[PDB]
């Protein structure tokens, strides 16, 4: 699909076009961040990079960065960015179901954010994922992963989300069990519609100890600008011990 790729660049262009990072990086606060420290995390590995703002973000903070990639189109984005940023990136374009292929050193860390996961629609992707994650990481090491709230959606929520102000609305077009689609729609009148697979709260907290992990936290993240009594996105801090 020449065109879905196309599309989905058009979409990242125009998230980042409207939304400035420092603005996303006063909101996200560092809650992160400080988890890693806490940690005495020093090697990341961002496995989702996108356009390169989490890793900007951690490489900032002092943490030695390897951000990598499915998309080569992607890693370009980012690179540039951080160049801009500043700081040298360290891009590697790989897989998830096969990420040890072109990277060969293990992390203290793995950051998988901004709703990644959720792009995998086959439940056997998703375990080699995870487990491709959990080798590369030190015996003593921990897993980022986060994804949106759609338990909330499933159960009940038919309403938009803004983020950063009003800059972007993202509304549930169509949720099952096995496919939820938003509307993405920015200030400028631009509109996106995207797939991605819903996760469960406890579908990925099963995955996540069937693959090994020994211990998971999943803490509550409310992002959106109209904040309601559930939050829009869950974290999973996963220890592989
Ligand atoms: N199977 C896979 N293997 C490697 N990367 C993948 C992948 N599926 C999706 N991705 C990547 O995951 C990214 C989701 S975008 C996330 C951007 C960034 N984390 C942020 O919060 O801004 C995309 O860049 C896409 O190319």
């Amino acid at each position: 699909d020449h065109y879905e790729e196309e599309y989905v660049l058009g979409f990242v262009d125009k998230w980042d076009e409207l939304i400035d990072w420092e603005s996303r990086a006063e909101s996200e606060g560092d809650t992160i961040i400080n988890i890693l420290k806490e940690r005495g995390v020093k090697k990341v590995l961002d496995v989702a990079t996108g356009t390169g703002f989490n890793s900007v973000r951690l490489l900032q903070a002092g943490f030695d960065v390897v951000s990598a990639d499915g998309s080569a189109e992607m890693l370009v984005k980012a690179f540039d960015n951080a160049r801009d940023h500043g700081y040298l990136m360290r891009t590697v374009q790989a897989d998830w179901r096969w990420m040890n292929k072109d990277i060969h050193d293990k992390f203290d860390a793995i950051v998988c954010l901004g709703n990644s996961f959720t792009h995998l629609f086959d439940e056997g992707d998703r375990r080699k994922a995870l487990a491709e994650f959990y080798a590369l990481l030190k015996h003593d090491g921990v897993l980022l992963l986060d994804q949106r709230n759609y338990d909330a959606i499933l159960d009940d929520s038919k309403h938009a989300h803004y983020y950063c102000g009003d800059t972007v609305s993202v509304y549930p077009e169509h949720v099952d069990e096995g496919l939820a689609r938003f509307k993405y729609e920015f200030s400028d009148g631009s509109v996106y519609n995207l797939n991605m697979f819903p996760l469960r709260k406890d579908y990925t907290r099963q995955l996540l100890h069937e693959v090994g992990f020994q211990e998971i936290n999943t803490l509550g993240d409310f992002k959106e600008t109209y904040k309601e009594d559930e939050p829009d996105f869950f974290l999973h801090v996963a220890e592989k011990n």
